[PDB]
């Protein structure tokens, strides 16, 4: 579990939306696994916007950040879990390490703040759904 809490919005995997969640909707989209509620109180996160490659991400299965090589967001074929199918994912990276389905939620962030949140996993790889390009979660 995890989300990202900045300004007024709180984004979290679509996969794991609460009813409260749906029920204060600011967007959604099925193929990046990404859901964004809107929130009574302000974040502290800020959002990174870069091409960063390196960076940490919290792994909850072990409660450890790990530094990590990733890849630049891409559309990626991810095998079938509880919550979808096997499909293509887009805006999706890939680094090596550990990442069991509770870890979903858990931040990467680069120098310049917050990338992504976990969102795949397994086989020894852990793959992140990019949120750089979300320019409008800096505003309104
Ligand atoms: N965003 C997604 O499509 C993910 C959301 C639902 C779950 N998805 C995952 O990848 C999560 C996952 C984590 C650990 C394993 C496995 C899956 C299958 C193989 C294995 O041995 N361990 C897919
Ligand atoms: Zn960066």
């Amino acid at each position: 579990s995890g989300a990202i809490y900045v300004g007024n919005y709180r984004v979290v995997n679509r996969h794991l939306a609460t009813h409260n969640d749906w029920a204060n909707l600011v967007w959604e989209d099925s193929s990046r696994d990404l859901l964004v509620s809107s929130t009574t109180a302000q974040g502290c996160d800020t959002i990174a916007r870069c091409d960063c490659q390196t960076g940490v991400y919290y792994c909850s299965s072990r409660r450890k950040h790990y530094p990590v090589s990733f890849s630049k967001p891409s559309l990626i074929f991810v095998e079938a879990s509880e919550y979808y199918p096997a499909r293509y994912q887009s805006h999706l990276m890939l680094a090596v390490g550990h990442s069991e389905p509770g870890d979903c939620g858990g931040i990467l962030r680069c120098q310049h703040g917050v990338v992504g949140i976990v969102s795949t996993g397994g086989n020894g790889l852990v793959g992140f759904a990019d949120v750089r390009d979300l320019l409008w979660l800096d505003e309104e």
